[PDB]
């Protein structure tokens, strides 16, 4: 093995911001770099267009003006002094034309066309792919480094498949019998307890395979190091009638090989504009600019050598996906963890070895919650027992494995949902049915029966899962997978151990996230960092079907590889770093079977029948361009607004599906605004107060009201308008999936912003705050 | 209908009639999760387990009462009104249609004491919305 | 009546199907789902008896049918009043078959009799 | 004129008071439980043996609706 | 403002100086497409290219 891609599975988010580097952002590569980066700018703002356009400026462009001003505006009056400002590739060029017909007055009129298109926009974050060379045995060891005359080629090849495959209505591995995983118990199928339903075909009525390849969007291009154009990835729905372009993405290679990838612009539209996405999954005649296929390259080198990285141990996948909407809060169980869990046998998970940072990671995420998630701000004890060991800097007591310890550790690990799903039920039948004797979530189809008063507390976290649609399921709620809650019973029992330097920068866990966070950045390993960064970011659970990606990313069969290769530091696992690679067909979109299915539906039979690699149906994990996103909603849109709170019959805690990603309930700029100073600024307007009010008050006062504001979180939903505005407006949730396919684009986006003087009214120096343009 | 009229920008929230049908009140839960002084010998104080709670700093005790006192609640969130339940449309005209079986489970507001308020910034009476669903 | 070719090309798959009313929880409470009643009547007297049962099972009244038996010995049966409900008014039935918080009498059951002569 | 035939329905003899009146299949029913429920020893059988009200469970709740 | 064309009609006139009127071709339509037309009269959001208008015009003979 000579070259080798890195991330192997690479993520690339849609954002009507433009492809451009200085006004996108990049998906992480080390884990847990920016949690705390309160200079972040996911929305493209105006000093960001004011640059970019004062920077196409002269050029000559200034004098070449003057030179036009004596000799007085017609067609190429302008004509030629555009082209002089390359702004073609962000504004279709007659706008630009349609801006100086109406009239420094040149900056400004350009500037507001800029602005409209572009101002406030959620920022693509695109995915670099990077070159690395290996060893024997294939390590990675360092990027290539290009000398005069070697050329890297890439080539991608992408594909949408949503509306050609199976409605989603749950988990099909749900009932898939096993012996059990890292990521799924074996009490799940084997009890029954929320089984894999049958799923009919999206848009039914296109009938023959050879029909439904017009359902299929596709398209492919390639890059070089010689040359740094952007080439657009344009496919056509319906496929090849009337038919709409479809931009899948945009790829760009610079001087070092280096390879960006653009997911679209995130638009998604029917065939006519009377269908309506009213499901949160399943919408006929719908398509949307989602994709996922192949990566390959090729090096050539000065001396002829040619190198092909095209084998699926060596290539490498990308997928885009819905805009994370909270970039530096991270999902409690994230999609590296499904890989390391895949690659775990339950029955094994008694010789696992747990040290400290392999909890912390569940904790900690958790805790940060609280910008997203109102359970998790106000309704959830273990964050505020973990406020309340730092209020007196004792968080260091959690990293105590000893006797006097356990009862403190213990107490935290039983609020905590076992993976099992085997606790706090009563059994009819010891045909035995598992019934949860905790808090249901009861379907909208109401039955004006008394209830059944639960005699179990409901444990951590209040997040619907897997088998949401089965009322008094266990399965109905959120549990941390099995290798993990593994890691929490070891943790309680005693059974881990930790460093001194790490119980030292222990005393509250934002030192310790702040440590182990520098663990991260000065791990030399940077190839399999940036393979886990590409996936620490989206969501683990619940998949029903999820967000970005869904259930067979938790089953070793989708990949080609995938072995445990080091921890993070030598002293310090943190979960650790893992090669892992996709399955590939290495046919791409030429392979037979890029059109198959299983006929009028999909059941889990055909999925048992996929295990056998020699079987008709594996094809199922030897992914072809378009596999990975086939599963999920379309439009994504209506998925997303979807995925919120589900209200039980007991106010709180409020249930929350996603919230990292798509949060529920934030923090308001306006609040923000309303916090933000101490009383002694020098301003005019202290926290939205007249500057004699603000100090004419109690400082006790003052710090109050500071604390009320920052206590105010607004539902995510109400970031844009879905529906709701306005007189006798309906509102709902039907009208939200329907208004997010415009909306998505304006929702909050949350970004971590100072405190400088938060005195003692109990504010963090770091808020994470929401970002819209109606909540400001 | 006699209750929040939304604009586009989202605050302040218009109301119509709130004080004879509220828009947003204290709930209970809350009431119950600030009422106690960190001093309490009780085995739940505020929500919390004893120890918890009087472990804590007091500046942190009272910052947790206030942050509770903060939470207002959607007066029609108060009881079932369509939007309860797995994939529920909720809406404003389902409202419309469970207030007439619904009207008498909504929360009730009342005056209630909070004997030691002591430096949290709560006033010594606050009124608290009394419903069977946020208790 | 059905050919083996649509179970052997998969014509029109089976579909798994959840359960009406799945917020009623453990079979024993579930039982109060099913509308139940009895009744007997001879050749001695003519007399009609109904059979009435209650919804939610032990709320409403459902009269299931009714039962007569004139001298003869020929048993009659009526079906009931075609009275169908939801537990609550704003319940509508908007699905062709499956509506949660709906009753209706339809019914169905078992008929046995016993004969006995003058001579024992 | 098609014939004359007689038939007779598998009953359970105790009726309403038979330990199958509500029995299930947990949360669905699929294929599979008719699948098992051919073998006359399964778990499943009771499918076939009817006890009262298993004629008509299937139909649609209300019936007015499903004839309109 | 994203703005559409709406063909309100079209004007021909042959040599012997008869004015042919076309309309439109039909085509209505919402500023977005989720705005749908459920009132029999009054939907807002909506144009079609229905119009009405005056008629005018002038006539030229050889003698000035
Ligand atoms: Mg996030
Ligand atoms: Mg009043």
């Amino acid at each position: 093995c000579q070259y080798k891609i890195y991330p192997p599975l690479g993520i690339a988010r849609v954002g009507n911001g433009p492809a451009i580097k200085p006004l996108s952002l990049s998906t992480p590569e080390v884990p847990w770099a920016h949690l705390y980066d309160t200079n972040v700018q996911y929305l493209v703002t105006q000093q960001e267009l004011e640059q970019l356009l004062e920077e196409a400026f002269g050029g000559n462009v200034i004098n070449e003006i003057s030179q036009i001003k004596t000799k007085l505006f017609k067609q190429e009056e302008i004509e030629t002094i555009t082209g002089l400002l390359g702004l073609s590739h962000l504004v279709p060029q007659q706008q630009l034309s349609r801006s100086l017909d109406n009239l420094q007055q040149i900056k400004g009129a350009l500037l507001k066309v800029l602005s409209d298109h572009y101002l406030h926009a959620v920022k693509k974050q695109a995915q670099n792919f990077y070159i690395y060379k290996c060893d024997e045995q294939g390590n990675p060891v360092e990027k290539l480094k290009l000398t005069d005359g070697d050329k890297v080629t890439w080539r991608v090849e992408v594909a949408n498949k949503k509306s050609f495959w199976y409605d989603y209505n749950n988990a099909l591995d749900l009932s898939l019998h096993t012996q059990g995983s890292g990521n799924l118990s074996k009490n799940v199928s084997k009890h029954r307890l929320a089984p894999a339903m049958t799923a009919k075909r999206r848009n039914p009525n296109v009938i023959t395979n050879s029909l439904r390849k017009q359902l299929v969007i596709s398209s492919q291009g390639s890059v070089s190091s010689d040359n740094n154009t952007q080439v657009p990835l344009r496919g056509k729905f319906p496929a090849n009638q009337e038919r709409h372009n479809v931009l899948q993405g945009s790829i760009e290679c610079d001087n070092e090989g280096v390879l960006r990838f653009y997911a679209g612009n995130g638009i998604s539209q029917a065939l006519s504009p009377s269908s309506l996405n009213t499901d949160f999954a399943d919408n006929s005649n719908w398509f949307d600019d989602i994709c996922d296929g192949r990566v390959t390259a090729v090096v050539e080198l000065k001396n002829g050598d040619t190198f092909e990285i095209q084998d699926e141990q060596s290539s490498a996948w990308v997928a885009t996906t819905p805009p994370d909407y909270a970039p530096q809060i991270e999902p409690i169980v994230t999609m590296y963890d499904m890989v390391s869990g895949a690659a775990l046998k339950e029955q094994d998970l008694d010789n696992l070895t747990t040290q400290f940072s392999d909890v912390f990671p569940i904790l900690y995420r958790l805790y940060r919650m609280q910008w997203v998630n109102q359970a998790d701000f106000t309704d959830n004890a273990v964050n505020t027992q973990i406020r309340e060991l730092n209020s007196e800097l004792g968080f260091a007591q959690l990293l105590d494995n000893s006797a006097s310890a356990k009862s403190l550790r213990e107490g935290i690990f039983n609020q905590f949902r076992n993976p099992l799903f085997d606790q706090d039920i009563d059994v009819d039948d010891p045909s035995n049915e598992w019934v949860s004797n905790s808090r249901i979530i009861p379907s909208k189809d109401e039955t004006n029966i008394a209830a059944k008063p639960a005699t179990s507390s409901l444990k951590l976290p209040f997040y619907p899962n897997d088998g949401i649609d089965y009322p008094g399921s266990p399965v109905q709620w959120f549990a941390i997978p099995p290798f993990m809650y593994q890691h929490l019973q070891n943790w309680a029992a005693g059974d881990f151990s930790v460093t001194q330097v790490e119980k030292e920068s222990a005393n509250t866990i934002e030192e310790l996230g702040l440590f182990y966070s520098e663990q991260f950045k000065n791990s030399p390993n940077s190839a399999l960092l940036c393979a886990r960064g590409a996936l620490d970011a989206l969501y683990g659970g619940g998949f029903h079907p999820g967000v970005e990606l869904t259930w067979p990313m938790r089953h070793n069969l989708i990949y080609s590889q995938n072995d445990y290769v080091s921890s993070v530091t030598p002293e310090i696992n943190l979960l650790g770093l893992r090669e892992f690679r996709l399955k590939q067909d290495l046919q791409g979109l030429n392979s037979p079977n890029m059109y198959q299915d299983f006929g009028h539906v999909i059941a889990v039979d055909n999925v048992t029948a996929s295990i056998d690699p020699n079987s008709d149906a594996a094809w199922l994990w030897r992914s072809t361009p378009g596999d990975l996103t086939k599963w999920m909603g379309i439009p994504w849109q209506s998925a997303a607004a979807s995925c919120q709170a589900v209200y039980t019959p007991e106010d709180f805690p409020i249930p929350s599906w996603w919230a990292a990603n798509l949060p529920v309930h934030v923090l308001p700029l306006a609040r923000y605004n309303k916090f933000k100073d101490s009383q002694s600024a020098d301003l005019p307007e202290i926290n939205g107060m007249t500057h004699s009010i603000a100090q004419g008050m109690s400082e006790e006062t003052f710090e109050h009201l500071r604390l009320e504001q920052f206590s105010q979180r607004l539902d995510w939903l109400h970031t844009a308008d879905l529906g709701f505005v306005g007189y006798h407006a309906e509102g709902g949730y039907t009208n939200g999936l329907i208004q997010m396919v415009s909306q998505w684009k304006n929702m909050a986006m949350v970004m971590a912003r100072p405190v400088e003087n938060p005195g003692s009214s109990g504010i963090p120096n770091v808020v994470y705050v929401a970002y819209s343009q109606a909540d400001k």
